[PDB]
This record gives structure tokens, sequence and C-alpha cells, in this order.
């Protein structure tokens, strides 16, 4: 059944409930961001109001066919008004077209839900500023202090130097990225626009990718995988069978390929520094695991709590176990000890 976790008390609202059929009392479903586990259930056969980014409303119309009378695309940072409610709509800093979300009930309290996120201190100076915040649902997905990692701007720089040295001592290799989702786009383009290639995918990714607003995209990306150095695959196929198969499909064209796998959080972020990653080697094939991630860190997230000091909070991520859910609440209440809430 629909968990407590995904209801907004007070409203007829609720957030990513896609799949437990008609939930009993819901009058508006809100998506906050185009990835499977949060849009789950949703098809051309939905009958019910969504609410969502532009961008999001692209995705729900070409890929998932969702009828248009049922998209309700909203402007960001602006004060709208759903079925009686004022809501805000803000960038989540996770990928195209994801968003947290500002209610303010009727009686006076006001709730941010953040979706998924990565907390930024450019987010103190949205409208969350203005005005104070009763109850948090947060994304917890990375709450533990082992869980460090580079900005992702570091991250970029590795992966373009990388690239670059690679292809200038052998204009003969091919660079390949893994994907499995929208999010993380930057990686594959910034190696291409260094490289002076378009990134090559398949036409269900190309066709995704045109729904996302992407200044100037028509100039790099295409579909066709001859003319392009730096290719697109599923992250499924990121290893060495794989990338042996894919090399003997471009023809003698290339005789050594560099692979980028961006992860999430992986152990060796305890110890090494990205500076000091190497990858793992079979022949002419290489691959990097790169730490890019578009969730909070432990660090980022606590800073962001101890700035908005929320009454109220309401994990979203890692709930299922009591271990987890234990552990969550103590870093909740250390964090409001520490800074005074
Ligand atoms: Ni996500």
């Amino acid at each position: 059944t629909c968990p407590f976790y995904k209801k907004i008390p007070g409203t007829g609202f609720t957030v990513d409930a896609f799949q437990y059929g008609v939930v009993e009392g819901c009058t508006a479903y809100f998506l906050t961001h185009f990835h499977s586990d949060h849009y789950a259930g949703l098809s051309k056969h939905f009958t019910f109001p969504v609410y969502c980014s532009e961008i999001t409303g692209n995705l729900l119309k070409n890929k998932l066919h969702v009828q248009e009378q049922y998209i309700h695309p909203l402007p960001l940072d602006t004060e709208c008004i759903v079925n009686g409610v004022k809501v805000v709509l803000l960038d989540a800093n996770h990928c195209p077209g994801a968003v947290m979300i500002l209610f303010y009930l009727p009686n006076g309290t006001v709730i941010l839900h953040t979706g998924d996120f990565r907390a930024d201190p450019s987010m103190e100076r949205s409208l969350l500023a203005d005005q104070k915040v009763h109850m948090l649902y947060l994304d917890t997905t990375y709450c533990s202090p082992e869980y460090t990692f580079p900005s992702q701007q570091e991250v970029i720089r590795f992966a373009i130097n990388t690239a670059f040295e690679a292809v200038t001592l052998n204009p003969h290799a091919l660079v390949v990225c893994g994907t499995y989702s929208i999010g993380k786009e930057k990686v594959f383009l910034a190696i291409a626009d260094v490289l002076g290639s378009k990134v090559g995918m398949s036409q269900e990714k190309y066709k995704t990718l045109q729904c996302l607003n992407i200044p100037e995209i028509n100039s790099l990306i295409t579909t066709d995988m001859c003319s392009s150095l730096v290719h697109l695959l599923p992250m499924m196929q990121i290893n060495f069978k794989g990338l042996q198969s894919h090399l003997k499909k471009c023809g003698g064209k290339y005789n050594q390929i560099l692979a980028f796998r961006p992860t999430g959080w992986t152990h060796s972020n305890k110890f090494t520094r990205i500076a000091d990653v190497i990858p793992q080697t079979k022949g002419n094939i290489s691959i990097y695991g790169i730490p890019y991630s578009e969730h909070s860190s432990y660090l980022e997230m606590k800073r962001f709590v101890q700035w908005l000091k929320p009454q109220k909070i309401i994990p979203t991520v890692n709930v299922g176990t009591w271990k987890s859910r234990s552990t969550m609440e103590k870093y909740f209440r250390e964090w409001k000890l520490e800074a005074g809430y």
C-alpha cells in the first residue's frame, strides 16, 4: 500500500506514488524526476493529473506516451496554485528536470519535499531563504559519514584530461561511456567537446536526450556511430566481454578502448583521492570507475539541514530496515544539538 512518507498531510497530494494503483483520496500526483523507481507505474493509460517540470513533462509525453491533457508542467521558481494550495518547484541539482517541491498548507505549515537532490550552498539563496520550513522529506541516500566524494567539477576535469591524453597518444583509440537513465550527461558531453567529436548513441537514447532542453544539443550528439569517437552504451555492456564485442563491430577503425563507468559511491573513496584513480586493464581495453554523484555527500546533506533548521525530518531513502532508520535518527539528533535548533 502507499507508504506514509509519499503522502503530504492536509492535502490530497502524493509524491512519486504511481505504482499503488488509485491512491484513496489523491487528487494530484506529483513526479519529482524521470527515474524509473520514481515514475514506476505511469503509462498512456493514466487518467489523473500529473504535476512536474517542463522537462519531466517532455519525457512523459515522448517516452512513456502519457496523454497531454493529464500532464501539467509548472515553471520553476514560481508561486503556483494547485487544487487550492500554493506550491513552488525548485531546482534539485540531480538529473535534468529534477525538482524539489515546497507546499504551503492552509493551516500555515510549510513542507519541503527534496525528491532526489545534491545539496548545494546555492540553494541557501533560492525562495527557501524567505520563510521557515516546518517539515522536510529528505533524500537520505548517503546519510552516513563514510560517504565522501569530490565535486562534480574535479571529476569532470579528471575525465577530460584522461581522455584527451589517451587519444592524443593514440588517434586510433575509441572512448566509451556507460549510461542507464538520464543524469550525468556532463561526463560524455565534456569528453566529446575536448576531442572535437559528437557523441554517438542508439536511436532510443538520442530521443531521450532531445527531450532535455540542453542548448546547442543538435551540435553535440548523433545516431551516426561511424562519424563519432565517443560512443554511449548501456551500463551493462561496460565490461571486458561487452567492450571486446563492441570493438569488433567498429570494423578495424580502432585498436584500443578507453571506457568510463560513472558509479555513485564505491569504497575506494574511503582511501583514495581523485588524482590517484586507476583503471582495470585487459589487453587493449581500460575501464575507469569515476565517482560522479548526483546525490548529496554526508557533509553536504548535513550543511543543508543545519542551515534549514526543520522541526521534523522524514527520510525517503534507506527506510526499509530498523538499523538504517535508527542510525539516521541518531545523525539528525547530533546535527540538531550541534547547531542548537
Ligand atoms: Ni533519482
